[PDB]
């Protein structure tokens, strides 16, 4: 429900979302942790436009080769779904993905993985940068 | 996860959807199948922002009432609820509302009731025009 005029200083518009491309270091939890500090919660990604807009994103930089993004294993659903409790509709895993480690999901740039979603096993004390997503829903 | 460009030629851009603000004569069934003629449905409304965007379309003109929505009671869930399944998280009904006499959602203007939701009771024979969103979701 956002418009761009909505967008926080240094988050980006698209798609009726804000986003911010956080560039601190911290594990998953700790990435949960840090978007609701900002009343904010990790980037879910309901489409292919939405997965696209966020690599594009990703890809204007070379630092870094892992975002966390807001989705792990379920232990009640027995599956990978959105921390919103959502199930995936555009699914968006990378060549050969899920591992299936029941771990965290990111996005990855490595090897055959271009931009796309990863499981990784550690949701604890893997140390990168996030994505936190508003959709100003009030 | 519309953007500006995404939306056909006569729809509108608000908060990553695309509106068709459809001047034709149908009832509330009609409505919803003239929206799905158009790969889109009848109108969801999640937020107070998108709630307001509808209000200042519709209260730029004064020949038409009322306009369909995409809710009506259901049978299932016993409760009035968006077609797609899915709850209200924004409650938008007017003062009074719901009658409760499960029928099918308009925003109405009539009275206290200011392009606000209203119930009403005859989702068959009672001609307006409607409102349709798609959201790009691909
Ligand atoms: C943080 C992250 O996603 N790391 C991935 C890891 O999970 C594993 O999938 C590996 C190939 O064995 O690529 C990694 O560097
Ligand atoms: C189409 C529509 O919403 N009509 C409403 C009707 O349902 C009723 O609520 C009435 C007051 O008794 O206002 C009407 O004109
Ligand atoms: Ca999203
Ligand atoms: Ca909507």
């Amino acid at each position: 429900c956002c418009s761009e005029d909505d967008c926080p200083s240094g988050w980006k518009f698209f798609g009726g979302s804000c986003y911010l491309f956080d560039e601190g270091s911290r594990g998953w939890e700790g990435s949960k942790a840090f978007c609701e500090s900002k009343d904010a919660s990790l980037v879910t990604v309901e489409c292919s436009k939405e997965d696209d807009f966020i690599r594009g994103i990703l890809s204007g930089q070379t630092a870094k080769h892992y975002y966390w993004i807001g989705a792990r294993w379920n232990e009640e659903h027995n599956d990978y779904r959105w921390i919103d409790g959502s199930p995936f509709t555009f699914i968006g895993w990378g060549p050969g993905k899920p591992d299936n480690n029941k771990g965290c999901l990111d996005y990855l740039n490595y090897k055959e993985v271009v931009w796309q979603w990863n499981d990784h096993v550690d949701c604890e004390n893997t140390n990168g940068p996030c994505i936190c997503e508003i959709d100003c829903s009030d």
